[PDB]
């Protein structure tokens, strides 16, 4: 729930900002709450480059333009997922995942 009003506030954020941008602004955030947050492009890449924890992949593929917000528990953990298109016109997965 800490990780749903982080993801609430990313894409709050995210939401007025192109692929550059928000790439810069996701690297800008502190390495102890990056941990708890990725953004996956249309290739499945998280926009750092990051390797995707396991989980990421098992929500990442529901949300969608027609569907684009859910939640899982996996591994005792809840992930939380939204799908939006920023002004660009590129699409992106914010997730965030919990303890
Ligand atoms: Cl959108």
């Amino acid at each position: 729930s800490p990780a749903k009003r982080l993801l609430f506030q990313m894409v709050g954020n995210a939401i007025n900002r192109n692929t550059q941008q928000l790439t810069q602004d996701l690297r800008a955030m502190p390495n102890w709450s990056l941990r708890f947050v990725y953004i996956v492009d249309r290739n499945n890449q998280d926009l750092l480059k990051r390797p995707l924890p396991p989980g990421i992949m098992v929500l990442a593929p529901r949300l969608t333009a027609k569907h684009p917000y859910d939640k899982v528990q996996d591994r005792n953990r809840k992930l939380y997922g939204r799908h939006i298109t920023l002004n660009d016109g590129n699409s992106v997965k914010v997730v965030t995942i919990s303890a």
